[PDB]
């Protein structure tokens, strides 16, 4: 239920136009071009789509079980295909062996992190059993992403 | 014929479009607001239409030979209405016979604007006279141009 983001609503998605009106204030701040269709309407750079059939199918490693190798785990990350992956999010997509993650001067520390939103923390503490199966994976997802955010602080602090 | 400002060619004035994208950009850059007619037609505050009649009449002043003091002289300075002079040049219209357009510390010097444009020099050596009233007029209003040019120019220089 909880939309992504809200106005005034809590549950639903903030008004059309007012996005336009959005847009429209911010590139002529920043002087650029905006053109309505191409944020509002659909592109057609877009992400791969899939029946059920082969989805099924393909992303089932024991109806290919007979190779060597199975292709849900290197070159389809999770069910991504990998230049999708990397295109869209603005990375040269020439590795398939992304080892970047070591690359962290000053990995930040936890006892920062439990200080805001704690209550994921006493998630897991709680009945992790008793919560929901998608709540307690969001409740992760929230985690990696107060890591990111103590991660990224220190330059938001400095501009 | 040759219009005050030239457009693709000389002969011909520039196109309304390209202005309407003008205002466009640079009132969205200069973050003024734009409703578009209200810069692409006569305002309801305009200069006086006149007639044929008393506009070679009551300006005629051999029907006002009559007269202690001729109309033209102060209030009607050559056939101008007064506050329309001044408050569509954005002048107090009350103090109304001011004298102070003349004060200048270092005042424009003629060798500087003998100068920049030099066939006016030329065109009153040339023909001053055979030529068309519009002509010596002409040279006379590109002196006007060229004093105020030359008079305001180092703050130009400055900024």
């Amino acid at each position: 239920d909880i939309p992504i983001l809200r106005g005034k609503s809590l549950t639903t998605y903030p008004r059309e136009e007012t996005f336009s009106n959005y847009y429209t204030t911010v590139f002529r701040y920043c002087h650029l071009p905006y053109k309505r269709r191409e944020y509002f309407n659909k592109c057609n750079l877009v992400y791969p789509t899939w029946d059920e059939d082969t989805f099924r199918t393909f992303f089932n490693e024991e109806n290919h079980g007979n190779w060597l190798e199975q292709p849900e785990a290197f070159a389809f990350p999770d069910k991504i295909p990998f230049d999708f992956k990397k295109i869209m999010n603005f990375k040269s997509p020439y590795t398939s062996y992304s080892t970047n993650a070591k690359k962290d001067p000053f990995p930040p520390p936890k006892d920062l992190l439990v200080q805001i939103f704690p209550e994921i923390d006493e998630y897991k503490r709680h009945d992790y059993e008793g919560l929901s199966q998608n709540s307690r994976d969001f409740l992760d997802l929230m985690e990696v992403l107060r890591e990111r955010f103590l991660s990224n602080l220190p330059w938001i602090y400095k501009f």
